[PDB]
């Protein structure tokens, strides 16, 4: 009654180009059967929107990568966050809000938009840039690691750790297992900074320290949901932020309407995590024998959701190919929805919009001028050098 294909969703051929791929899963029915890895897939908008929303049913805390944490051990210590269901999830999810609130968000906005504009006039004296190393990596490596409060040295580890991280997600192929065999010093680096005395006044890290007392949290879990903002916080934005300067570059037409309307920045960053899901894919586990779309999933089963595909499933969207940044996207799963639904999308929409406004403010035209490379990753999508000429408004 379910469909079985022999499509991996890991493979370099599915990264390179995964929208037929997604077509086929979406169209083969609403819930698949992955043959190369024994996982479920679901790849519609309702099917992912339902998993995401039943975390009683899809649980989280079996690991939200292929392996199942009640088989395999766990490559590190599970997250007190993403790994956990309610109501232990609860209380720490709550602390993650609070540290990364409106609030917060008003503290930073000024730096995080100053770094932007001042971003943007160093690469417009360039002219010639790489729009992954030259903005979408440098603007947050020169945002958020002082947000988090980490010192200056050993940052060369973030985006190192982040891509384990999310690597560590997929299967055990070869982008999975080079990545752990590499990962010590990362990892090493990593803890060392979620440690309180590592973490400068003021910044997300400390806060999150200082929720310690509160009876949310206690201090032998701070270090941890440091962790998670350390693990989740930087290559998501760098993929989000080179997902829109790309789709500004394949679609001049929406620069221009950027340009005449620069207050259009904080929608053509949602557009594009819609349109570029930086996060592609990811699992639950199933705690029960459950009913889904009309085939019959039993107990203890891995679920591959396809975030991307959920975002340009027409069964949903008008015109799911086309960047189109006065889309109303709201609804769109790019960010998670449910319980889990992203803690940081406020830093992420804020680096994203100010990022988008400082070019939209500046910048006449961005144009292709070398060889796009992609960068694959296990779950994240996003680009390796992305040859751009900028030019001056
Ligand atoms: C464009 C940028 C980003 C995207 C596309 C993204 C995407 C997502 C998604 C899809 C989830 C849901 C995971 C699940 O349901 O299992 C999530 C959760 C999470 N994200 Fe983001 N993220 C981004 C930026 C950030 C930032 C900037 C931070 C922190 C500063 C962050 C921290 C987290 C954390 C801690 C969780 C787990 C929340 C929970 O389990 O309750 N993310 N993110
Ligand atoms: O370490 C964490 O808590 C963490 C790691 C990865 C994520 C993540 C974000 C988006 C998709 C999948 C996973 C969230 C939290
Ligand atoms: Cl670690």
């Amino acid at each position: 009654t379910i469909p079985h294909l022999a499509i991996d969703p890991f493979s370099l051929d599915f990264f390179d180009d995964p929208y037929p791929d997604q077509q086929t899963l979406r169209d083969a029915g609403p819930v698949v059967y992955l043959d190369k890895w024994n996982v479920y897939g679901v790849a519609r908008y309702a099917e992912v929107h339902a998993v995401l929303n039943d975390p009683t049913t899809f649980c989280s805390s079996r690991g939200v990568g292929l392996s199942d944490f009640k088989k395999e051990k766990p490559w590190r210590p599970p997250s007190l966050i993403l790994e956990a269901d309610p109501p232990a999830h609860t209380r720490p999810r709550a602390v993650l809000s609070k540290v990364l609130s409106p609030a917060t968000m008003k503290t930073i906005r000024d730096g995080f938009a100053a770094a932007a504009d001042a971003k943007v006039d160093e690469l417009l004296q360039r002219g010639c840039i790489d729009a992954i190393a030259d903005l979408a990596e440098a603007y947050p490596l020169s945002v958020f690691p002082d947000a988090m409060g980490l010192k200056q040295e050993g940052r060369e580890h973030l985006l190192p750790y982040a891509g384990l991280v999310f690597n560590a997600f997929g299967p055990p192929n070869e982008l999975r297992q080079t990545a752990i065999e590499r990962s010590a010093p990362h990892q090493a680096y990593v803890n060392e900074q979620c440690q309180r005395p590592n973490l400068a006044p003021g910044g997300f890290g400390a806060c999150i320290h200082a929720f310690t007392d509160t009876g949310e949290i206690t201090p032998d879990e701070a270090p941890l949901l440091v962790r998670s903002l350390l693990s989740a916080g930087l290559d998501t934005t760098v993929n989000g932020i080179g997902a829109a300067v790309y789709c500004l570059a394949r679609f001049p037409g929406e620069l221009q309407r950027l340009r005449s309307d620069p207050t259009l920045a904080r929608n053509a960053f949602e557009e594009a995590v819609r349109f570029e899901s930086p996060v592609q894919t990811f699992f639950r586990t199933t705690t029960r024998e459950v009913e889904l779309g009309g085939a019959v999933i039993g107990e203890g089963e891995k679920v591959l959701m396809f975030l991307g595909s959920a975002n340009r499933d027409p069964r949903r969207w008008s015109d799911p190919d086309l960047y189109d940044i006065t889309r109303k996207t709201s609804g769109h799963v790019g960010f998670g929805s449910g319980v889990h639904m992203c803690v940081g999308q406020l830093v992420a929409r804020l680096e994203g919009e100010v990022m988008l406004s400082a070019l939209a403010r500046k910048v006449a035209a961005i144009d292709i001028d070398g060889p796009v490379k992609r960068r694959f990753n296990n779950t994240l999508r996003g680009l390796e050098s992305l040859p751009v000429k900028l030019t001056p408004a």
